[PDB]
């Protein structure tokens, strides 16, 4: 909540979202002003709500990992690769049936490391999607994910 102009009333908020400080992945104590640390001026943030997670390897998860009861919402998936990094692999997935396709990164697992053999810069392959919990909000956007972050 928040107290109003007079000292007799409290207005109610809707929900919360955490913002990382005291870390070495963003810059908040050098972009924000001094008045905003006391928190008395509404500023814009980018709320994130759910992250796309994948498990492409189906045979190593159906008879030994279907006790998770979380992967009840697998729909489809297409995937590619455009840039190689130290430990993760690029992917581009379509959302439901051909409405929106965007990017993600995935840590390749030992049951999925047999699905990639060195991906060409544009070669195609299937995918498997899921949307998992997330509750955060940054200043501008992360420099690694151009996902749908709602401006609030």
């Amino acid at each position: 909540g928040r107290v109003t102009a007079d000292g007799k009333h409290i207005q109610k908020f809707s929900e919360t979202a955490r913002v990382p400080f005291y870390d070495k992945t963003q810059k908040h104590f050098d972009i924000l002003d001094e008045q905003e640390i006391a928190g008395e001026k509404p500023v814009r943030m980018w709320v994130k709500r759910f992250i796309k997670r994948l498990s492409l390897v189906d045979p190593a998860k159906h008879p030994q990992k279907k006790q998770d009861n979380k992967w009840k919402r697998r729909k489809e998936g297409i995937a590619t690769f455009i840039e190689q990094k130290n430990g993760s692999y690029y992917f581009n997935v379509v959302t439901n049936n051909g409405c929106t396709s965007f990017h993600l990164w995935h840590k390749p697992d030992n049951f999925d490391q047999e699905k990639l053999e060195g991906i060409q810069n544009g070669e195609k392959l299937d995918c498997w999607v899921r949307d998992s919990r997330y509750q955060k909000a940054f200043q501008e956007i992360p420099e690694n994910d151009p996902d749908g972050w709602e401006c609030k």
